[PDB]
């Protein structure tokens, strides 16, 4: 089966959103938090939007990339944007 | 979204880009996608696609530099995609 770039990007974001929501709402969600932490470290982001990345960095900072200050989350791309960069070949860096 | 299904689809997407990248004909986007996957996930090709992997490696789509062990001991992109969705890191 052929894979469409836009559709796969949408599914990944959706998967990540499910994970983020579980990691934040509920502690002890060990695997959601692991998935979220892996996405955040790999893509260098901390949220589905600028606003959720800021919120996560203030309230659940352990989920954010190491050495991440709060205020960078205001200016850095969010995880949805980094997922788009990945599949379009823009570059995560 | 099912974890197994999405990891499968992303690997298939990566495989598609890999085979397109080997053709140097209006595939500059596929080359960028392959290179982006390689740098983001820290991998180079897949053990399941040895012929393609050898070609992109020669096309300098697995650039070296940081982590010298990772320059000689390349990681499988399929495994790294699996690690991404399993949260293994
Ligand atoms: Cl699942
Ligand atoms: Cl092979
Ligand atoms: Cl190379």
């Amino acid at each position: 089966g052929f894979v469409n770039k836009d559709q796969i990007a949408k599914d990944v974001k959706q998967f990540y959103d499910q994970a983020l929501q579980q990691a934040v709402v509920d502690d002890d969600a060990n695997n959601a938090k692991a998935v979220v932490k892996t996405f955040h470290e790999t893509l260098d982001c901390c949220g589905s939007s600028t606003l959720t990345a800021l919120t996560t960095s203030v309230l659940k900072n352990n989920l954010c990339p190491s050495g991440s200050n709060i205020i960078s989350n205001l200016f850095k791309e969010d995880c949805h944007q980094k997922i788009d960069d990945l599949f379009s070949g823009k570059g995560t860096k």
